């Protein structure tokens, strides 16, 4: 029950999608180019990013071509060994600590890049709360190297919450930082990460498919009464005229477009 909604800018940021992972290195063919365009990123990013245009949205574009590049280096024998996922996971993680020697591949760099303008403009805590969930993105490509109530494993490796945080940075606006770790906002953003598991193992947790659309269902129902709790957790955490526009902003263009902007994409 959440409105479908797209960025008025997507047929410029689609048109223009292949200019950056083309000069980073991490398309090289046109072969290469084409399988890009053909996953439809950003479209995808047009929809988790509805309020950004522009410089705003390429990055969400190119956020999205970066991790389904990224994802995809794992699809042979390197996902399939730990020490071997973590020492590519190690060069990008890198990035968040510091400048990359210019020997380190190119997607290592393309990171960079995102990660470069991501924090840019943004709060010190804010950057230093994302680069933790960066953390835990990488973090979870080894945990499932090492495997080879699942939720454990897939809720860090979709990639959700850095796919969330990109919305603050390209609605440029922070949710209070003391409401994003509140126990009400975990619960939503829980959600998010679950729905967004189950809606792509559909598209693995099927080991059945009527019982996910419940589940799906069933926490999206508990995603409205969290909703609905937030003009009192404002009201507990003392947040102002600002915070409180805040929080609304990050309600509506971060965790409901994360939700609905992945259902209409499949």
């Amino acid at each position: 029950p959440l409105p479908g909604r797209q960025s008025p800018d997507h047929a410029r940021a689609e048109a223009e999608q292949l200019a950056w992972p083309r000069s980073l290195g991490l398309i090289r063919s046109d072969a290469a180019a084409e399988r890009h365009l053909r996953g439809g990123y950003a479209d995808l990013a047009s929809r988790f990013y509805p309020h950004a245009t522009g410089a705003d949205l390429d990055l969400g574009v190119d956020l999205m071509s970066w991790h389904f590049l990224f994802d995809d280096l794992f699809d042979g024998p390197r996902g399939e060994n730990p020490e071997d996922t973590k020492q590519l996971t190690d060069q990008v993680a890198a990035a968040l600590d510091g400048p990359l020697p210019d020997t380190a591949p190119p997607i290592a760099h393309g990171f960079a890049d995102i990660w470069r303008r991501t924090c840019e403009g943004m709060t010190p805590a804010w950057c230093a709360r994302s680069a933790r969930h960066w953390r835990n993105y990488f973090d979870g490509y080894v945990d499932e190297a090492e495997s080879r109530q699942y939720l454990a494993m897939r809720r860090h490796t979709i990639g959700v919450q850095p796919t969330v945080d990109l919305a603050e940075r390209a609605g440029r606006f922070e949710v209070p930082h003391r409401v994003f770790d509140s126990a009400v906002m975990s619960a939503m953003l829980q959600i998010a990460v679950d729905v967004n598991l189950l809606l792509n193992d559909i598209a693995n947790m099927v080991m059945s498919v009527s019982h996910m659309q419940n589940e799906v269902r069933a926490r999206l129902e508990q995603y409205l009464l969290l909703e609905s709790c937030l003009p009192k957790v404002g009201e507990i955490y003392q947040l102002d005229t600002a915070e409180r526009e805040a929080l609304e902003r990050y309600r509506t263009d971060a965790v409901r477009t994360v939700i609905r902007g992945s259902y209409d994409w499949h």
